[PDB]
């Protein structure tokens, strides 16, 4: 697939000590067209239940639009392409045929614009998936990582080495997204990239993409995205099938955040 050449491919130096949660991440098509991005999650029960988060916006939140998905697993180049360089911006050689298709939605919400699957089928270790922890605190992160298919292409890192900021959708006060300022001249977000998760910088999910003005000319301020938090989706809508507490602490430890499961 083709990005912005100032993307950064996972198997490059930065991708260093983030080998475990680029696996959680997958690519997917929505009836039949690629649409956008997604990755998995632990919960409290440590059973690798096929939990993957995305965005509302991409419309799986119904049964019959989550039944069509198509996951694509270890999508990303094979060799580091030298970011802001044509190479980084020319087609990839990702290859889309580790698989999977059909899930069932267990809650989306539009506000924090988040949709929890549960993938019809169990991990196959042939995959080798990842199985992300989260952070539902109510605060900032001193920087943020993210690991997204930009495009629905190749697999990127994106780093955000900024403090984060709460804000609405749109940029404007309000506390149901987090606000991340990208590198001047490093990795942002495309269309496609949206549902991909924001991580701390101890590697925990703290929200999703929903959307934002970067693109890879973007300057100043313009060079940011927001993601609905995990936070505003805790609570969600008020009930089950709009929130994510009763999914991802099952067991009911009331922990506040959680590390990842490896296959
Ligand atoms: C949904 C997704 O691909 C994009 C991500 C764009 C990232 C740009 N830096 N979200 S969106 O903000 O393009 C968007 C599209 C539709 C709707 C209704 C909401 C937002």
């Amino acid at each position: 697939g083709v990005s912005g050449s100032c993307n950064i491919d996972v198997v490059c130096p930065e991708g260093d000590g983030r080998r475990d949660i680029i696996r959680a991440v997958g690519a997917y098509s929505k009836s039949g067209t690629l649409a956008c991005t997604g990755s998995l999650v632990n919960n409290t029960a440590n059973d690798r239940k096929m939990y993957f988060l995305t965005a509302h916006h991409c419309g799986m939140g119904t049964a019959s639009t989550a039944a069509s998905i198509v996951v694509y697993w270890n999508y990303q180049n094979s060799t580091c392409r030298a970011p802001n360089t044509p190479a980084s911006g020319a087609n990839g050689d990702g290859s889309m045929s580790q698989t999977q298709s059909g899930s069932t939605v267990k809650a989306t919400y539009a506000t924090s614009d988040f949709t929890l699957l549960e993938l019809n089928n169990a991990a196959n270790p042939a995959f080798n998936l990842f199985w992300a922890g989260w952070d539902r605190r109510d605060q900032n992160y001193p920087g943020a990582i993210a690991i997204h298919h930009p495009n629905v292409a190749e697999k990127r890192i994106s780093n955000s080495t900024s403090p984060t900021s709460f804000v609405a959708w749109g940029g404007g006060a309000g506390t149901t997204h987090l606000n991340v300022q990208w590198q001047p001249s490093g990795g942002v977000t495309e269309p496609g990239s949206s549902g991909s998760p924001i991580y701390s910088p101890e590697k925990r999910v703290l929200g999703q993409l929903h959307g934002g003005p970067s693109s890879c000319s973007a300057t100043g301020t313009n060079r940011s995205d927001q993601y609905g938090r995990v936070f505003t989706s805790w609570t969600g809508g008020g009930a089950a099938a709009s929130r994510l507490s009763d999914w991802l602490d099952p067991a009911s430890t009331g922990a506040q955040f959680i590390d990842g499961l490896d296959s």
